[PDB]
């Protein structure tokens, strides 16, 4: 019927309206008929000065705490005369003003965003919480300047507006294991207020990196006498990732053809023997090492192990044609013909035989690790009854092996 | 002079004439006492001079003679002693398939994750052969499935070993692991098999978002319920395991007006954070996420209505009144007053009485707003004085009253 407003929180005291000149009688009649103004039901904040007929606060209105949340804020008064008894309806209207400041219920949001998060993936945030409405209320969300992330301002929801975060550049933990962002929330009014927040961003870590080898290529040579536990190589590899996802498995493939007498330990990367070894058998051995990542994700290198040959073989002497007896007149004679071998490498297997220079008798060099025994000219009957004869062939080896063989001659 | 004969042909068979070979008759090999010898080791040839022909003495084993080393040749020296002379001859071992392709390990384990991108490679064991060239392994095949498919790689110095290849992504949701079989497929005529199981373990990742089993939420509480009482318990699921698969449960109250709502992390319960009242809000709505340990979200909606208790009684209150009333006043007003009841529905409906047979009666001029008056002039005489009780109480469950009592006192204009 009749509708005054006013700007919350005004003082006490102050002069609402004149109710005698809007109404439209005098104030004579306001004083005589003992006019009272009555709020319904609560305290009353009007008081209708009759003296004068003027209507006046008589406590400090607050909005926040008389309306709340519905809008507008209006208050019903009955204002009544005596004799007559007559009643009159006035309203008053109490317009918001940007009396509270946005706060936020927590000083700091924890979020856990995991490293293979994609682009354009949005995040909803705890609201900073304001008493006022419209204008007053929260109108604007800032985050402090980053890379990464923006923020928007959803105006969803039947009443206010709330925050959003917005990633625009992938994340990864390598370079950042963890961000720390300023949420600000800023008021619609004139001059607006503010409202921080600490947003703290924990990268989760994934497996997208793979496990990588220190060194492409291991050489390192082992001789053929080593024991069965012995350490050929150690390799090892590291990962960037942490976890269960920056452990490393150790695992060996031998070459296609043979089996190898390696063996390797799955965590700590070590290879040892798992067998003797031989270099006149094998002379070298190729395989290639692979760590898988506990996820999945897989390095390779290669390792080559060469053989050292160690002279463990001693010359062996073999017997082609030989003559049990010899003629006595018998010039340039040939006692026997033998051989050498030596299945060890380098001058291991390298072979130099002797005889006694004494002994009339010489061998000569005829071919490859081939010499023939013989005596050279004529013989004499009963100067040498018989001959005992031991020829000793030794390798040129470290240490040196030496091998002989002892044959009877008979004149 | 080189001759070729096969691997582990048995001992005794005939290898060669070496005597039509070299270009002499059978009589001077037999007059010069021709002896064969192998330089080294032991001998797998005899020369038997009384044909002039070369043949084995023991079986041949390539394997064990030669092994990785190609072509297998024995070099030997033929010795003649009457006048003593020397022939080299050599002897080559053919190669034969007499050994089957086989594994090392007799199955192979192998952890592939569920986020593996397809046309990716992993490496597996080879299979070991002692023979060569066409006897040695030649290809390789895995059981039909519908993801994987296997390429022989001829890298490496000798011989070649299997890849395995992705063609079609995986899921752990659908099949946690794989089993398949590889074999090794031989060159020679017929082939020899070497069979071996490969066990594949889906890796579990981070690929699901939790989800929630209801939308929307809709309970009511009343605004007298103690702190402690369980409003609505809420639940998500993962489709993932392990830390993947743990949810973590947090609450998003209305940007406007605190609530006295808590929430748990592990169990979803939403509590009571204080006491409640229905004359100052009237509605509860916020929004309950389900936050996984990898950051994958899922959102619901969770809506109390919150139920009048008739907790507050009827207040009555005394605008304008008249201590004493005149004698033959006619329709006299003694008083004009107001009821007002906070509560809603019917806990806020008010009616009020006064006793009938008095003179008295209340007039309805306003919402909860009366005006008590006398019926018809009044005698002094017949009654000193009345005592008046206005008793008001609501339509609630139960009923809440409040009286007040005044005392009028008829007096003559005299
Ligand atoms: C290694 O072994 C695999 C599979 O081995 C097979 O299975 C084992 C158990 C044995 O039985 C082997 O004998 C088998 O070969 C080979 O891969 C595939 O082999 C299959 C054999 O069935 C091929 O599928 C066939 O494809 C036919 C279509 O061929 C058309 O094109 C050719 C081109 O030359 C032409 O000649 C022909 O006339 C057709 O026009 C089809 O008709 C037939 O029914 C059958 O489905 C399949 O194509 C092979 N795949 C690949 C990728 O090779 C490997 O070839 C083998 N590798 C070697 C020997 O090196
Ligand atoms: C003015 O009149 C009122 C109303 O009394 C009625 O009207 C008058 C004209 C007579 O006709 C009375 O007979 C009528 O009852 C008086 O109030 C009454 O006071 C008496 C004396 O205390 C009450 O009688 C007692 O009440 C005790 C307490 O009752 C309480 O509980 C009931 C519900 O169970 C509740 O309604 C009441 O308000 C009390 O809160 C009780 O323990 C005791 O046994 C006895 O019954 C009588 O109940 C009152 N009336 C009513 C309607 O309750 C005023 O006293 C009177 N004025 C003066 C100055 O005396
Ligand atoms: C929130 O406040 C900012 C002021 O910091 C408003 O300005 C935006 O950001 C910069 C200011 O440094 C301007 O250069 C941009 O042009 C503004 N962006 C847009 C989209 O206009 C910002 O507009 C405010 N947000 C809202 C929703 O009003
Ligand atoms: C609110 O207040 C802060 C200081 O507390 C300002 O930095 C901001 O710009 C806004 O005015
Ligand atoms: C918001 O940010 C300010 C600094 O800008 C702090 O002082 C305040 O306590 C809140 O964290
Ligand atoms: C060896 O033998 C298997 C069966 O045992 C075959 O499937 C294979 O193709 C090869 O002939
Ligand atoms: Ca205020
Ligand atoms: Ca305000
Ligand atoms: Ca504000
Ligand atoms: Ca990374
Ligand atoms: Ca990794
Ligand atoms: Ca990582
Ligand atoms: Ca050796
Ligand atoms: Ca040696
Ligand atoms: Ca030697
Ligand atoms: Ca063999
Ligand atoms: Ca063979
Ligand atoms: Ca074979
Ligand atoms: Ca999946
Ligand atoms: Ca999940
Ligand atoms: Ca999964
Ligand atoms: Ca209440
Ligand atoms: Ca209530
Ligand atoms: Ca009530």
């Amino acid at each position: 019927a009749i509708r005054y407003s006013i700007p919350e929180e005004t003082e006490s005291g102050y002069l609402v309206a004149h109710l005698a000149k809007d109404l439209g009688f005098r104030v004579g009649e306001l004083a005589t008929r003992r006019a009272r103004i009555h709020h319904r039901g609560n305290k009353e904040l009007l008081q209708l000065d009759v003296e004068t007929g003027n209507l006046l606060l008589k406590e400090k209105p607050d909005r926040e705490a008389l309306c709340g949340a519905t809008e507008p804020c209006v208050l019903h008064f009955q204002i009544i005369l005596e004799n007559p008894v007559q009643f009159f309806q006035t309203e008053l209207q109490l317009t918001d003003i940007n009396d509270h400041s946005p706060e936020f219920p927590d000083t700091e949001m924890l979020l856990k965003i995991q490293e293979s998060t994609q682009p354009a993936t949005v995040f909803l945030l705890k609201a900073a919480q304001d008493s006022d409405i419209g204008s007053n209320a929260v109108q604007n969300y800032t985050v402090s300047p980053n890379l990464h992330f923006h923020v928007v301002t959803l105006s969803r929801s039947d009443g206010r507006k709330y925050p959003e975060l917005v990633l625009d550049r992938a994340l990864d933990r390598e370079e950042q294991p963890e961000l720390t962002l300023i949420l600000t929330a800023l008021d619609g009014g004139a001059p607006p207020k503010s409202g921080t927040t600490t947003v703290r961003i924990e990268v989760v870590d994934i497996n997208d990196n793979a496990p990588e080898f220190v060194q492409s290529l291991y050489s390192v040579e082992v001789p053929e006498n080593s024991p069965l536990d012995a350490l050929v190589v150690t390799v090892s590899a590291r990962d960037l990732d942490a976890g269960i996802h920056g452990n490393v498995a150790y695992s060996l493939f031998q070459g296609g053809g043979g089996p190898q007498p390696f063996v390797i330990d799955e965590i700590t990367g070590e290879i040892r023997l798992k067998g003797a070894l031989d270099f006149e058998a094998t002379s070298y051995y190729t395989m290639e090492i692979v760590a898988t990542d506990s996820g999945g994700l897989s390095g390779k290198c290669t390792v080559a192990i060469q053989v050292l040959d160690v002279n463990d073989n001693a010359p062996k002497l073999t017997i082609s044609s030989l003559t049990s007896s010899i003629p006595e007149n018998a010039p340039e004679a040939v006692v026997a013909v033998f051989s050498v071998s030596d299945p060890d490498s380098g001058d291991n297997g390298r072979m130099v035989c002797s005889i006694q220079n004494e002994l009339p008798f010489l061998l000569k060099p005829t071919f490859e690790n081939y010499y023939t025994l013989a005596a050279e000219g004529p013989l004499d009957r009963e100067i040498r009854e018989e001959y005992n004869i031991t020829i000793i062939v030794s390798d040129l080896g470290t240490p040196r092996l030496t091998t002989q063989h002892t044959i009877t001659v008979q004149v």
